[PDB]
Parts: C-alpha cells; structure tokens; sequence
C-alpha cells in the first residue's frame, strides 16, 4: 500500500507514535518519507554486507526481523520480515518503537541524519489534522 501524507500521519498517531522515546510524529513521517515515500512493500538489497530494508521504515534484516538469508543477523523484532511488507502497519510500528529503545534511537537511520536531522520537519504534519 502507498500511503498518503495525512492519513499516515493520522494512522501513526493513533498507533502510539507521536512522542514515543521523545521523538515526535514529524520525525516518524520524515522517516518513511525517505526510507519508502510512504510505501509498506518497499523492500532495498544491499548488496554490501547482504541485508535488506524491509517496509515503510526501511528496517533492516540484520538486527531487527529474519529473513533467513542475512549472514550473521539477529532478530531483536522477533519477526518474520514478512510481517514487514504488510498493508496494516501495527507489526512495523511496534517493531520501529523497539529499535529507537536502543542507544541511538532515531539515529539508528543514516537516512534520518541525511534529511531529517536539524532541518524543518513541520511540513510532514502540516494540515492533517494531528
């Protein structure tokens, strides 16, 4: 499914997000943003070190769902990457909130850094209703 803008700002709120580990919902909509322009089936190889970003927020199969190909990976999700790729994105947003309880938390994404980081989120949220 491809989201649009304000019903996944909506969708989010609703599901716990604004706030959680203090980051705001503009923070979570920047991330999807880039990881998948809103997209759940989005899915990116890459080929260096041979994991894959699976879903709306590009979560990767090293440390957070199985994928049974990944070299060496974890599963902290407990979570068939499968789970991931679905249109109902509770098991992407429970799995998002445990991997900003670790250390880095939002950081955890280069891709937040690069385009979210300092810069004026606002205009994610802006008319939605949130």
């Amino acid at each position: 499914k491809v989201f649009e803008r304000c019903e996944l700002a909506r969708t989010l709120k609703r599901l716990g997000m604004d706030g959680y580990r203090g980051i705001s919902l503009a923070n979570w909509m920047c991330l999807a943003k880039w990881e998948s322009g809103y997209n759940t089936r989005a899915t990116n190889y890459n080929a260096g070190d041979r994991s894959t970003d699976y879903g709306i927020f590009g979560i990767n199969s090293r440390y957070w769902c199985n994928d049974g190909k990944t070299p060496g990976a974890v599963n902290a999700c407990h979570l068939s990457c499968s789970a991931l790729l679905q249109d109902n994105i509770a098991d992407a947003v429970a799995c998002a909130k445990r991997v900003v309880r670790d250390p880095q938390g939002i950081r955890a994404w280069v891709a937040w850094r690069n385009r979210c980081q300092n810069r004026d989120v606002r205009q994610y949220v802006q008319g939605c209703g949130v």
